[PDB]
């Protein structure tokens, strides 16, 4: 019971582009980009559309870089992430009435306002690692458990 998402971090040698979101999905913590893959379209082809519609960002190479699974306590539909990143852009990002794009270097990632599993996996997308994660919520803040390894093809 499955639902398909994507999710792209915008990442250059010495910073990562994250947005604030202002409400619905992960309101009020530093997100990437991202959403449900629609009917018709590839995993890859949704990703780089979301990237678009959500950053204002243009994008040539997308990686893919993970999978994870999000179970949510109470909540029938796994959420089954897959998350590429990209270097190679155009365009400057836009704010917007849903988010507010800053760039952060990568000393300097925040992840207390981030969603909590991203401590886990960021650091491997850092070094360059592809994964496969899960991670088991109890409301947005708790990780009950998890599991997370590195992959030689996502
Ligand atoms: C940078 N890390 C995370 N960014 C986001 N959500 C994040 C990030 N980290 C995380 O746990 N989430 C929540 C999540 C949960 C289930 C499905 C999801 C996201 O779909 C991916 C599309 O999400 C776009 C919002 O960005």
């Amino acid at each position: 019971a499955s639902r398909l998402y994507t999710l792209v971090l915008v990442l250059q040698p010495q910073r990562v582009l994250l947005g604030m979101k202002k409400r619905g999905f992960g309101a009020g913590r530093w997100n990437g980009f991202g959403g449900k893959v629609q009917e018709g379209e590839t995993i890859e082809d949704g990703a780089r559309r979301e990237l678009q519609e959500e950053s204002g960002l243009t994008v040539d190479a997308l990686h893919k870089v993970g999978q994870i699974v999000f179970e949510f306590v109470g909540e029938p539909e796994l959420m089954d992430v897959h998350v590429f990143c990209t270097d190679s852009i155009q365009g400057t990002p836009v704010e917007s009435d849903e988010m507010r794009p800053c760039w952060f270097q990568l000393d300097q990632i925040p992840f207390k306002d981030m969603w909590p599993d991203d401590s886990y996996w960021f650091p491997l997308l850092l070094q360059k690692k592809k994964f496969h994660g899960y991670f088991k919520f109890q409301g947005q803040d708790t990780i009950l458990d998890y599991t997370l390894r590195e992959v030689d093809t996502v």
